């Protein structure tokens, strides 16, 4: 049966959310969208409720809104945001128009710990750990995060962790433009273009991440992308013949080749006083070739996690169609689309 909704202003918006949810306030900053904190009276858990802003004011903005939605359907795991509820107000496809989304509230992420608090090898490895498992089962749908940083890493008083925020309305050239934490964790071949990418672009941002656990200070703090560049080869290295031949952009090869030779650093030098197999995997991770890169299901066989690896407790995604990425519709299919996700949504069981 459809709950019954009540309607308030929160910033600017309307919020129309079914009564189960109680105690709305603006959180974050705008920074997560309209999200707002909520007590969820049917489960006792504290929930953030983001209304999508305009899901349907284009068919890149429809499709969007039904990427995003799909996705977060899809996702149950330990280490990955869930889906608690999807809901909108209205009865009907053609009053159809908000899509609002539900999942555990927050409270602190990455950088709120490693800014915030002081972390043990034992806490690195296990905060690694839950990145490289939850990013296995992302992999194995062959799904691509894209955009991980430690801002959207959730972690919880006893250092257990989600990744979330799939990234999914992808950045303007100017949230990516100089001294930004947008840019710092993304492997070279994006953020360059180098060549058509894929899902060992996460590998290399948990290298980053990882680094960053290990010193207290991010790895590449370029001030832009070249300078950005500069920083990753200086650590790694030059790329050689091999890798250069893999980079299709004729434009960007030429330009790498303008530079001058450096062998990769000694990582025992680069990250004095770390755990030998901390060092070890990262040499694994900050590979310049990404064909040569650990992937998530090698890494957690790597001899740093045997505190916390188990082979028959990292599981794989049920496998994930989107084959509506290479699909051409207009506003309204992507739009009814969308609607019969949100009508088949089924809650996560109960405890
Ligand atoms: N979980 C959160 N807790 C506190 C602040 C932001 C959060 O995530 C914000 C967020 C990002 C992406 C999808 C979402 C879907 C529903 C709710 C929130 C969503």
């Amino acid at each position: 049966e459809r709950p019954t909704f009540y309607r308030q202003e929160l910033n600017k918006t309307i919020w129309e959310v079914p009564e189960r949810y109680q105690n709305l306030s603006p959180v974050g900053s705008g920074a997560y969208g309209s999200v707002c904190a909520a007590f969820d009276t049917k489960t006792g858990l504290r929930v953030a409720v983001k209304k999508l802003s305009r899901p349907f004011q284009s068919i890149i903005h429809a499709k969007r809104t039904y990427r995003e939605l799909r996705l977060l359907k899809h996702m149950k795991h330990e280490n990955v945001i869930g889906l608690l509820d999807v809901f909108t107000p209205a009865r009907s496809l053609e009053e159809f128009n908000d899509v609002y989304l539900v999942t555990h509230l927050m409270g602190a992420d990455l950088n709120n710990i490693v800014k915030c608090q002081k972390l043990t090898d034992d806490h690195v490895q296990f905060l690694i750990y839950q990145i490289l498992r939850g990013l296995k089962y992302i992999h194995s749908a062959d799904i691509i995060h894209r955009d991980l940083k430690p801002s959207n890493l959730a972690v919880n008083e006893d250092c257990e962790l989600k990744i979330l925020d799939f990234g999914l309305a992808r950045h303007t050239d100017d949230e990516m433009t100089g001294y930004v934490a947008t840019r710092w964790y993304r492997a070279p071949e994006i953020m360059l273009n180098w060549m058509h990418y894929n899902q060992t672009v996460d590998i290399w941002s948990v290298g980053c991440i990882m680094a960053e656990l290990l010193t207290g200070r991010t790895l590449f703090p370029g001030t832009d992308h070249i300078d950005q560049l500069k920083l990753i080869l200086r650590l790694v290295g030059t790329p050689g013949a091999e890798l250069l031949k893999k980079i299709s952009s004729e434009s960007a090869r030429n330009y790498i080749q303008s530079l001058t030779q450096m062998p990769k650093m000694n990582f025992a030098n680069v990250f004095i006083g770390a755990n030998p197999l901390a060092v070890d995997l990262l040499e694994k991770m900050l590979v310049l070739d990404s064909d040569k890169r650990i992937t998530a299901a090698q890494a957690l066989a790597h001899a740093y996690f045997a505190q916390y690896h188990d082979p028959d407790d990292e599981p794989v995604a049920d496998p994930y169609d989107q084959s509506f990425e290479s699909r051409d519709l207009l506003i309204d299919e992507w739009k009814s689309l969308t609607y019969d996700e949100v009508i088949s949504f089924v809650p996560p069981p109960l405890d």
